[PDB]
């Protein structure tokens, strides 16, 4: 076995810790870059441009509509405000009143680029490797992310950020699944925790970046930054040794473990292991088949309709009366707790109980919000805030049940096309945000109706907990 003969080097160790801290570091910045759209394209306070300007029932100026004499659309452009967001991509390029979905096309390209960034380079990682893959995704995202922060004009900032979500998918890919293959069967749950813990820290980091840094071009610059210096220390890696076992390169494996030994400083046991050791240590459809059908769309279902309602609401921190600034800071902090009343409720009730209860109290917050009258900001940030930490709750019980409600042999498959399919949510999520123009709290009705009909799905599952 495999996971014994990782365990001859000492098992976890000094190399262990060193690669794992490295790879898990950049996953910092993962949760600021699907989010950067927030403070890169927050929507200011905004007016017509005389050479005059109505005012709406409630009292502010009606933006985009301005007086023939002192009704006709603005020509000259428009005026800003400065007060608060010095410079964004809707000031830059105009994506205000008629462009207003231009705003929510960059979400829905970059995610389209999320999704294809998995299907590629999840495949090019079977081919090519798992470090060869890294060092090419550390450097494509920070030379697309920096080519973006200098897009001339819109279609080019569309298309460097789309690329940028390509390589994003592969660092989060191959991050989980190197770190796993370089680490022993015991310490596998630690690893599968410090990944979403680490991806949670995210939005702290995000929120002090952005505050000192408003500009959309300086804070896109240096969020895409580090990702030069991640390049510079990712060829320092060691490539994954089972894979070299699957891809007949056991000659490979076997150096790339005698210097896991020298590192760890067990070398005495690295010389003891040798080629015929090596080989004698290591001698060893979803809709297809009904039987995992009927658990496919189930699972599927999930999967979609929690990220679904997740990038509808973190897309949209503005409008709840708080400064956004603080309202990053109260997303961030609730993640905590809300894992914390998640695990040992699934521990103690059941994995299908806790999600039926996660999902179906995270859609009533949704709900609430759309029928709650706009004045009351405390409640209404309440709501949502309560509502982010249930939904933060779902993916990490989805995320267990997934794995412990497939077989062996189709559960790496399962897990993989089950995330897959969570992409195809967050695409779909800032699409239903642009129906806002019809409506203005239909995005959010919508937001909140497909998880309390996702809670159903929950019940057709067959429980895991002891078994
Ligand atoms: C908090 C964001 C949730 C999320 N975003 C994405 C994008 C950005 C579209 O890729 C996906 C996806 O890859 O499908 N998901 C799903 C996800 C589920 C569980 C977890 C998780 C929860 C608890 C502990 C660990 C993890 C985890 N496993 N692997 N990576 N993180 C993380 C992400
Ligand atoms: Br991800």
């Amino acid at each position: 076995a495999f996971n014994d003969l990782l365990q001859q080097v000492g098992g976890v160790g000094r190399f262990q810790q060193i690669q794992v801290t490295l790879v898990v570091l950049p996953l910092l910045l993962m949760a600021s870059h699907n989010t950067l759209q927030n403070f890169t394209a927050a929507i200011p306070t905004h007016h017509c441009r005389p050479p005059w300007l109505p005012r709406d029932r409630q009292g502010q100026p009606e933006s985009c509509l301005r007086f023939t004499s002192p009704t006709e659309p603005c020509t000259d452009g428009w005026i800003y405000d400065n007060s608060t967001f010095p410079s964004t991509i809707v000031t830059e390029w105009d994506l205000v009143c008629s462009h207003r979905a231009l705003r929510q096309l960059a979400q829905s390209l970059y995610m389209v680029g999320v999704l294809l960034g998995a299907m590629v380079f999840g495949y090019l990682a079977d081919r090519l490797g798992r470090r060869k893959v890294l060092i090419l995704n550390y450097l494509q995202t920070a030379v697309s992310g920096t080519c973006a922060a200098f897009a001339p004009n819109f279609p080019i900032y569309c298309a460097f950020r789309l690329l940028s979500g390509m390589a994003l998918a592969g660092i989060s890919l191959n991050c989980m699944t190197l770190n796993v293959e370089w680490m022993p069967i015991h310490t596998r749950a630690c690893v599968g925790t410090l990944i979403g813990y680490v991806y949670s820290l995210g939005q702290f980091l995000l929120a002090g970046v952005a505050y000192a840094v408003p500009h959309w071009r300086h804070l896109q610059l240096l969020v895409s930054a580090p990702f030069f210096a991640f390049f510079i220390y990712s060829w320092f890696f060691i490539e994954s040794a089972r894979w070299h076992s699957s891809s007949g390169r056991l000659d490979l494996t076997l150096r790339a473990l005698q210097r896991v030994a020298r590192i760890n400083g067990k070398r005495e046991e690295g010389a003891k292991l040798s080629m015929e050791v090596l080989r004698a240590s290591l001698q060893k459809e979803l809709l297809r088949c009904p039987t995992l059908r009927h658990l496919f769309l189930c699972l599927s279902m999930l999967w979609f309709a929690t990220s679904f309602a997740y990038y509808g609401l973190v897309m949209d921190l503005q409008g709840f009366g708080v400064s956004i600034y603080l309202i990053q800071v109260i997303f961030g902090a609730v993640d905590l707790p809300a894992k914390l009343v998640g695990f040992l409720v699934i521990n103690s009730l059941g994995r299908r109980p806790a999600q039926m209860a996660a999902l179906l109290l995270a859609g009533i917050c949704i709900l609430l919000n759309g029928v709650i009258p706009q004045d009351q900001s405390i409640v209404r940030t309440s709501l949502a805030v309560l509502g982010k930490g249930c939904l933060a709750a779902s993916f990490n019980c989805i995320f267990l049940y997934t794995g412990e409600l497939y077989p062996t042999m189709i559960r790496q498959t399962g897990m993989g096309m089950g995330s897959t399919m969570a992409r195809v949510g967050s695409i779909v999520s800032p699409l239903v945000s642009m129906t806002a123009e019809l409506y203005p709290s239909m995005p959010l009705f919508i937001y909140g109706a497909v998880p309390v009909a996702a809670s159903a799905v929950t019940v057709l599952l067959p429980e895991t907990l002891g078994q």
